[PDB]
């Protein structure tokens, strides 16, 4: 029994991991095959963040201005190219414990565990999601950009998602490992206000199935709601609107504990309208809404990798 | 910028993570130079759950019996030793990914990283603390016993917990690598009743700090308290007391916020007896006490391993 912020293993991410300095800025990278890639902000310093140009920067640059260090072995650069955003580092040899992998762009709901590193090593793994306005409440320090978050499926790691920047809101934004941006941001020191954000309605749901797994029930009600009228209210609460997708994927959550999405869609509008007065549901006085249909079926049936 | 659950990397201990049959049973094992560590439950089924002779088990038991997997790769058992409620199975080889490690008992405050196995394969990893009766609130199912929580330095990995039990409440018991039981509990279905928890002050402190550090600050007043007087507030809620070592660890927070402690245990006293109104501290609405004074700095000064 038991519910937390569980995070995937991050063995086979730390195995790719290099730290990748050119001139004085140091920061990480991704070390797959023989490319290695990294934010393109490595090859200008913050007198140059105020709104860099990137490309006359690798113009007048070759690769032995870029030191990539594995431990302690470096490596040799051999080619540089710019994908957006990213650096993609080509050098000589590549590297013997590149795991299955993939570059996926996830989703505004999505979660994923970030693997959070400085100097090419790693301090700590955590568990994050991308919010609705394509920001996320990461936990970064000056030197952890190239930190990037993931997802896996047996032995496959799904990188989803590489640190460029903080805004000054104290949340972050970043880059999928193709060097677009998730959400209107550019990498340079300009004011760039992100939306406002919304709380994840079909994320809250499978938590609150969860609390039912682990035995809190107290929230449970008699009724059931359309799903328009539970609309109507999240709206009023800055939730996003429920789409029957969402309801289909709470299908499994639904089936397995005997409850109807739109029952507890029911629970979950009392919620709303009428707060917790005090109680807590799985330990949280707040609702929380970082924790996906998957992510409660993985922890709570115990798929492995 | 941000606060999040942080846990360790836990790389270095995917590479000694094995499952272990004798019989029908299977769990986890900790394979660490020739040695396989794991829960002594594994020579006896839920049948003997009730009160089980573990002695009588191992004594009419061969090293046959134990069938260690490390992925696909099987292990010849050549000794099997019981030290307490753990089992010592000597096996002919030594992982070659064995890295440096200890095995500590720590105390209870102290938290630590979990990696969270099933089938000798790992689910996930995450964060937690001893709670001062000795259980921890942790995430597990059946098949997860052989899990281990650690913590690290630099390459160090520090082993201070294997997994066992659940105990009806939802807590979670265990034992260090030597096999002996945090609290007084003992591997058997039996009802066994840990004490009454309580809340882990000096973490609370050290959580209200990182808040500072974060931006979060309405909570502070301008007042001070004498350690005994706070002291006498804090045990009406059920919070630990606060001992001159406790304020000494809160030091380096304390020097690096220009906050000295005992200001800190003003503003804690008014949020203990007026509580929040509603309002958040690092994005929770209950006050957290499972961050060490070291799992803030580690995590707002970035130390890495
Ligand atoms: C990562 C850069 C690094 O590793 O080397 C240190 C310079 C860093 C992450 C933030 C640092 C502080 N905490 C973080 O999470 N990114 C930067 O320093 C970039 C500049 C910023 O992030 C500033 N914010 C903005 O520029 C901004 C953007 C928007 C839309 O609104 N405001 C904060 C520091 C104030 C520059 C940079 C340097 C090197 C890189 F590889 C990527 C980006
Ligand atoms: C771990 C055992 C395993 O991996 O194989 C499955 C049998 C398991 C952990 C719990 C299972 C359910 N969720 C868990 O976290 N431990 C057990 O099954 C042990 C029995 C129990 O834990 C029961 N609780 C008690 O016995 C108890 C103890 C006290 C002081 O109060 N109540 C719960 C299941 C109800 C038996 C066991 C089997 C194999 C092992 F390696 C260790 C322990």
């Amino acid at each position: 029994s038991g519910f937390r912020k569980m995070a995937f293993p991050s063995g086979k991410v730390e195995g790719c991991m290099v730290q990748v300095t050119c001139g004085t800025t140091t920061l990480n990278g991704l070390w797959l095959d023989d490319v290695v890639y990294c934010p393109r902000h490595v090859i200008c310093t913050s007198e140059d963040m105020l709104n860099p140009n990137y490309e006359d920067l690798l113009i007048r640059k070759s690769n032995h201005n870029f030191l990539v260090q594995a431990g302690n072995v470096q490596l040799r650069v051999i080619g540089h190219s710019m994908q957006n955003c990213v650096l993609k580092l080509k050098v000589d040899t590549a590297n013997p414990k590149t795991p299955k992998y993939k570059f996926v762009r996830i989703q505004p709901g999505q979660t994923f565990s970030v693997l959070a590193c400085y100097n090419g090593s790693p301090s700590g793994v955590y568990q994050c999601a991308m919010r609705p306005n394509f920001t996320i409440k990461g936990s970064f320090l000056n030197g952890s950009c190239g930190s990037v978050g993931f997802n896996i499926d047996y032995d496959c790691v799904s990188f989803c998602y590489m640190h460029h920047m903080e805004l000054p809101t104290g949340v972050h934004a970043g880059t999928d490992l193709e060097g677009n941006f998730y959400g209107p941001f550019v990498d340079r020191q300009t004011a760039q206000a992100a939306g406002t954000d919304t709380t994840i309605t079909v994320n809250v749901l499978a938590w609150l199935y969860a609390a039912v797994i682990n035995g809190d029930r107290w929230f449970l009600n008699r009724f059931t709601t359309t799903l328009n009228d539970f609309n109507l209210v999240a709206m009023k609460y800055n939730y996003e609107p429920l789409t029957q997708d969402h309801v289909d994927i709470l299908g499994p959550l639904s089936a397995q504990t005997g409850i109807a999405v739109l029952d507890m869609c029911a629970s979950l509008k009392e919620l709303l309208q009428n707060g917790m007065n005090g109680r807590t549901i799985l330990g949280s006085a707040l609702l929380e809404d970082e924790f996906t249909p998957f992510d409660v079926v993985r922890q709570c049936s115990g798929v492995t990798f």
